[PDB]
């Protein structure tokens, strides 16, 4: 709707990119096109470019590169089986038959495989130029004349599609992860706080899109090394890779607040009174925690170093007073009473489960600041000076 | 090759089918066919095989609908619209170059909304058959005949690959999504038995599996609608919208065994001479569980409903009889020499997160055990005699 193309101007950019390549063609084809051979195989420019433009540079360049790598070999192999045929005469049509058999049923088992799989449009490219370049020559000797053409009119709808896409507004899979990455660390500020005060009261989102983007990430890191160097990344082998250590870093750091999120949604609960004692010191590490990550964050989208001082000193310091707390105040959560109802002890033991919880939450930050100053000094980022 | 040739002989016998169809095609092409008066109108029959075998016959019947309708929508277009240009006299071509550009950027602009993806395939047909109908036929009277010609051999094709695919050999989705939550009722209760022998010691892919794929489950609810009834499913409308409600329940019990399992990696660990105190009740739950969850695994593959005695009576029994124990021991966990080192008191606690957690697993059972009975209930399961 409007509302989607005013909040995303970028697609309806899109959109008119496609258009205005369609249209060339179509031009290129109803004027300057004199020659009549074209004219019967010239509706073969104008569908290689709804099918080879993709959004990002290079996703379009390594489909592509796979596309026409099984299109070449799928019409080799036809051409060559054309022309082994003819050695069994008058036995023409009981050849062609069962090579279109065994070529149909291993150009199906390979893609069934998990390892081959994710690259399923090369094998139908494959499996469709060798039935039809089968088909169509046959007895007409035509077997080259036909792949000639039709590849050299292929190739001028790629290159139509490739020129506008690349030449307009390149939009580049190398700045989709960091963008992520950046958003990854604000999400999971966002969740714990919102779990801290829900918990405390008288993030679904949040915790999912961390944990559940890696997927994301490997194909944009898959399309990422396919570009050249642009912009701030000047590099020839930029470590696209240490962005991911990063984000796995900061998954494992986000399972935590996933398991506090389900602590909160759980049967057995504590009393609100015995919560309200504690309610301080939750509070200061929640705190503390979201500005080490939102700080992280920051840093990380400016493509700077980390300064001399130490992140990690506050939030050790309320771990340690939440600890001290806990240990003053320990018998609201065991029956001392009773030493040599169930759900009473539940209720009791919930409590210490949640401060264990967020304790091991504390604990986990070491290796993401790690991993970041990995980064930071792989990536060649600038003194914050 | 032989693993999965010999292990699932399922995509054998797809491939084998693939191959009968390209190979009737190919001979109805070459043999009935008298002379070459559709030589090159005769490939669109053998091109649209390999676009429309699917492995269920759900899919094949829905992805066909989609394109059929998509097929006619661009034909009626273009049809409109080549009976309209002729108005202007002087600009044809720049009104035919208007149309295309217009119509290219609606159809990019209504493929990227996010309500509308698993569904490109529908819109590439569409810019396809706009585009071919528009662009081949010009000034020549042929756009009927064309579209006629274009729409009689498709019809052929499809109906060779809907022969084939359902009377050769059926590969149905109502009885792959049974197949699927009779492994996950499988799976978790390995990873429950798996987390306990871990951590008593002196499990990832079970549940893993069975909280990654509700999307696999929905696909398949979404499949199964459009097939006929056949086998022991014989009814006007099956209810598989009750065996999502069970996957969700199990899903929901599994999060905490997979809380448990991030209990195993955590960075603070409880000393085994503690650990020890408490192996037999933590045994005694776990095999209690696992019995549990195994015999309604069972109960649901053979379509049986539940006897007259109760399946909580004895894991009811096991997760009080701990408690009790926890109450015995208590000392162990706190500290009662202050009451009024951080790490010590931390690995001290973990133990009742790890016992409390499993209080929780035992308590969320009840939600799985109605799931079913509703189940088993909408369902017409037979009595258990
Ligand atoms: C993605 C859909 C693919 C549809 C393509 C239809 C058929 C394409 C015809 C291709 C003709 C050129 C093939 C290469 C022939 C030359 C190979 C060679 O002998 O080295
Ligand atoms: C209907 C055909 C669609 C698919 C066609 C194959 C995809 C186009 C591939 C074009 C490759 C052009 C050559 C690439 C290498 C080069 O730049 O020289
Ligand atoms: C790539 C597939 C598209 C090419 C085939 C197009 C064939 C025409 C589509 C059907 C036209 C529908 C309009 C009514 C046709 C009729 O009068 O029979
Ligand atoms: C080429 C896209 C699929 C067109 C055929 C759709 C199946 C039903 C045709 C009557």
């Amino acid at each position: 709707a409007w509302e989607m193309g005013v909040s995303d101007p970028r697609k309806i950019v899109f959109s008119a990119k496609i258009g205005l390549a369609l249209t060339i063609v179509a031009l290129l084809i109803f004027y300057q096109e004199p020659n009549p051979d074209l004219s019967r195989y010239s509706v073969w420019a104008i569908l290689t470019v709804v099918v080879v433009f993709e959004f990002t540079i290079g996703a379009t360049l390594s489909k592509g590169f796979n596309r026409a790598l099984g299109t070449l070999s799928a019409g080799g192999l036809a051409l060559g089986m054309a022309e082994l045929s003819t050695l069994f005469g008058d036995w023409e049509e009981i050849f062609c038959t069962l090579s279109i058999f065994c070529i149909g049923f291993l150009a199906t088992f390979m893609k069934l495989y998990p390892s081959m799989k994710a690259y399923e449009y090369g094998f139908r490219v494959f499996l469709l130029t060798y039935c039809y370049i089968l088909i169509s020559g046959f007895r007409t000797g035509q077997f080259i004349e036909v792949a000639i053409s039709r590849f050299l009119l292929i190739a001028l709808g790629a290159g139509v599609s490739l020129g506008v896409n690349m030449f307009i507004y390149p939009i580049w899979a190398g700045e989709d992860l960091h963008n992520l990455v950046v958003k990854n660390f604000m999400n999971v500020a966002t969740s714990l706080e919102g779990c801290v005060n829900g918990y405390l009261r008288c993030v679904y989102k949040g915790y999912r899109s961390a944990v559940e983007s890696t997927s994301q990430e490997e194909s944009l890191m898959s399309f990422a090394i396919w570009e050249p160097p642009h912009g701030p990344y000047k590099s020839f082998n930029y470590p696209w890779k240490n962005y991911v250590k990063l984000s796995g870093a900061l998954k494992h750091c986000a399972f935590t607040v996933m398991a506090l999120h389900g602590c909160i949604l759980s049967e057995i609960q504590a009393p609100e009174e015995r919560r309200q004692v504690f309610r301080q010191e939750l509070q200061r590490v929640g705190v503390e925690g979201a500005k080490l990550l939102r700080e992280l964050g920051e840093k990380v989208k400016k493509m700077e170093k980390l300064g001399p001082v130490d992140l990690l000193f506050e939030v050790h310091l309320a771990a340690e007073e939440l600890q001290h707390k806990i240990d003053k105040k320990s018998y609201l959560l065991v029956n001392s009473e009773c030493w040599e109802k169930t759900y009473e002890s539940a209720s009791a033991l919930s409590l210490a489960t949640f401060a264990s919880l967020l304790i091991e939450f504390v604990a986990r930050l070491q290796n993401v600041v790690d991993a970041f100053k990995e980064l930071s000094q792989k990536a060649n980022f600038k003194e914050p000076e």
